């Protein structure tokens, strides 16, 4: 289960980072995602580069929109996470942040840090509700994007 969650987030993050670039998806990363049924990765960097919370969330008040990246960095710095070179609100970075949290969760499951385990899962849920899900609800329709949308949606249900 946790197995699991972390593998999917890391993979999804790497894929989007490749598409930004316009790297090809190692057929190993293909393999992981295609295990969930057949989908295609036929998206161009021109689109992908713009898949950022502050671009995609249309209802976003402009005053927030011009400080949203700074808001994202705050959440990251609080959890001892640090971005790649991409904008902090880029789907690839947000997805990467989640896999950090989920992988730290494994360690905590392995040890029996119950109290820290709850706190970490609460942080994951707060991040999804506030940032990642609003981002994914707003993706255009496409097989890979739909996959991310469903995955994040069910993960939010799971974490509650």
């Amino acid at each position: 289960m946790t197995i699991g969650r972390a593998k999917v987030y890391a993979t999804l993050s790497k894929i989007f980072y490749h598409l930004f670039y316009d790297e090809a998806i190692p057929k190993d990363c293909r393999e992981i995602i295609e295990k969930f049924g057949e989908i295609d990765f036929n998206l161009r960097s021109v689109l992908v580069r713009e898949l950022r919370g502050s671009v995609l969330i249309k209802d976003m008040p402009q005053s927030l929109a011009e400080v949203y990246e700074s808001v994202m960095k705050d959440f990251y710095e609080r959890y001892g996470f640090q971005a790649s070179e991409l904008h902090a609100d880029h789907i690839a970075v947000e997805l990467a942040f989640m896999s950090k949290l989920v992988e730290r969760e494994i360690s905590l499951a392995q040890q029996m840090k119950e109290e820290e385990l709850y706190k970490i899962r609460a942080a994951q849920h707060r991040f999804i509700k506030a940032h990642l899900q609003p981002l994914v609800k707003n993706l255009p329709s496409a097989p890979l994007l739909n996959f991310v949308r469903d995955f994040v949606r069910e993960d939010a249900k799971y974490l509650y």
